[PDB]
C-alpha cells in the first residue's frame, strides 16, 4: 500500500537556564578578569546572542 | 500489513538567545558585584558551559 504522510513537528518544553561568570578580580593588574565591586544593581549589560548546539 | 520503519530525526530552528548579567556595582567595597566602566571592549571573558534543560 501507498503511504500518505504529512510532515510533523514536536512541541518543545523549555525550562529556563542561566550561566555563571566565575571571573572576579583578585588583583588589579591585567584585563584577564572583572573587578569585584560589591553592590547589586542592574546596569545595562548582557551577553552575546549565541545559539545552542543541540 | 507489516510496517518497515526506520528511526527519524527532526531539525531544530535555534534562534540566538542572550542572557543578562545584572551584577554591576555602585560601590567599590566588597566582592558582591562588578565595578562599572566607560568604554566597552572585548577582553575575552565568556560565561561558563552548561546544558540548557529542554
Amino acid at each position: 500500500h501507498t503511504i500518505n504522510q504529512t510532515p510533523h513537528s514536536h512541541s518543545i518544553s523549555d525550562p529556563g537556564h542561566a550561566h555563571g561568570v566565575p571571573f572576579g578580580a583578585a588583583v588589579d593588574n591585567g584585563n584577564n578578569a572583572f573587578d569585584t565591586g560589591g553592590s547589586p544593581y542592574n546596569n545595562g549589560i548582557g551577553t552575546t546572542q549565541n545559539q545552542t548546539g543541540i
